[PDB]
């Protein structure tokens, strides 16, 4: 259900005090919905965040293993910020069965703001999403 074939293209990078954060897309996706195909949402969120205010989402794709989103957010915080970590979770929407998660990925914003985290990344598992980096080439 997780499956670590698929890659999603995030950036974050600090440009005059706010870290501007982009969502390009993901390729290689696996089927998730009985439509053969994926329709995952981008959720960005800087943890922790119970509340879920800074968690920013971004609207479903149609069908397709190579969902494009094409969003970018500018969200600093105070300091304290950088001790934080950068979460983005990819949740496939489904009114049929559940939502599908296929895996997500974390950055450390002290990493971010002395140099900005740009390119493609591996789908880590929930655990992981909260806590590592591992930025891939794809290249
Ligand atoms: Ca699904
Ligand atoms: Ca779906």
């Amino acid at each position: 259900h997780t499956e670590k074939r698929g890659r999603i293209y995030l950036k974050a990078e600090v440009t005059d005090e706010k870290l501007h954060v982009t969502v390009r897309d993901a390729k290689n996706l696996i089927p998730m919905d009985p439509n053969g195909l994926s329709d995952p949402y981008v959720k960005l969120k800087l943890i922790p965040d119970p509340k879920n205010e800074s968690k920013q989402k971004t609207k479903t794709i149609r069908s397709t293993l190579n969902p494009q989103w094409n969003e970018s957010f500018t969200f600093k915080l105070k300091p304290s910020d950088k001790d934080r970590r950068l979460s983005v979770e990819i949740w496939d929407w489904d009114r049929t069965t559940r939502n599908d998660f296929m895996g997500s990925l974390s950055f450390g914003v002290s990493e971010l703001m002395k140099m900005p985290a740009s390119g493609w990344y591996k789908l880590l598992n929930q655990e992981e999403g909260e806590y590592y980096n591992v930025p891939i080439p794809e290249g």
